[PDB]
């Protein structure tokens, strides 16, 4: 047995956040856009209570069962998501949070609150989702999404939105299996770097 | 002279909010989405300061000058754009904050923070831009697009983000005309209705 629990991040959890968005960059073959710090991580994400602003969920595993409630909870509207599953982790040393305890960091899920206008009603966006290697191909990913879908349903919200790569075919037909819409016709853009500092030099 | 000021809305002004977000609905033919409510906007966009979470701009026009200052503005990192441009408006009396005085709002932005986990730093996502009917076709909206981008660049926030429809060639140009990028690779998945509420009978 391995039991996995979702908890909301806090900012002790900033090391464990730091490296994981590293190792997403180290996956993904994009460390070139890596420039995250500690210090960025916890003045930029905790100015908010749980689910106001940016919000983290973490995912972590342990051979032994965790505990049935977090009474510490930054929020009083989270309870914590658990799973039981039927491995060398040689990491596990810069992802446990209380180095005596047998629990590892897994995992993360990074979202915030959108909005519609037309409900005046508040939903999540998803912007990452991240399972470190040796716990890899064994459904966290689709777990860490069913728990921010779970949250939104108990909070009332409306929608829960996220962007996939136009070939991802296989996340695309998950996706629609879960009853989820992929909208074709809209498509991002984004401003940055010099190009969005110049909007400084507009008389206004 | 047409005078116009963009500034930070406040829940006094959930009316006006509520009123360009219905003529946005009728503007687009999309009135059977409209549900919202004064109730829901004074609830939900205001549970945060501005720049924490759901921020409005307003753009409010008169034919005589604006103060050069708003000294209760609800943020501190935040003073209004003006701009002066050398007209009959049935519903002026819909929409003046203080009914007494010769302004008038004529448009909104709705945006909120987004995150770049790469960077550990926030950015805007602009959800809507709506000009009323009397003060269209006169650079409004991208005035207020410019104004959220002015205020990224005064914050030190990393990027502005929003959609464009695929086939909205004038826009696209546009876009690119102002540095931005469209990356014609993510598509926008939503789970929302009886799709996101089934997630409640998830057992995690």
């Amino acid at each position: 047995s391995m039991f996995s629990r979702i908890r909301l991040a806090t900012p002790s959890d900033v090391p464990f956040i730091h490296k994981l968005i590293h190792q997403m960059a180290v996956f993904e073959r994009l460390t070139h856009l890596f420039s995250a710090t500690e210090s960025g991580l916890a003045s930029t994400l905790f100015t908010s209570r749980p689910f106001q602003s940016f919000t983290v969920f973490l995912l972590e595993v342990s051979r032994s069962p965790f505990p049935a409630t977090i009474t510490s909870s930054p929020s009083p509207d989270f309870t914590p998501f658990f799973k039981t599953h039927n491995i060398d982790d040689p990491e596990s040393y810069n992802f446990s949070p209380d180095m005596l305890n047998d629990v590892v960091v897994a995992g993360f899920v990074l979202f915030f609150p959108n909005y519609s206008s037309f409900l005046s009603k508040p939903g999540f966006y998803i912007e990452d989702i991240f399972v470190r290697e040796p716990y890899r191909r064994k459904g966290f990913g689709s777990m860490l999404l069913t728990a921010v879908a779970k949250q939104a349903v108990k909070m009332g919200y409306g929608r829960v939105e996220w962007v996939v790569l136009d070939w991802n075919v296989n996340a695309i037909k998950f996706y629609e299996q879960m009853g989820a819409q992929i909208l074709q016709e809209w498509r991002v853009c984004r401003l940055t770097g010099d190009a969005l500092e110049a909007f400084d030099q507009v008389n206004i």
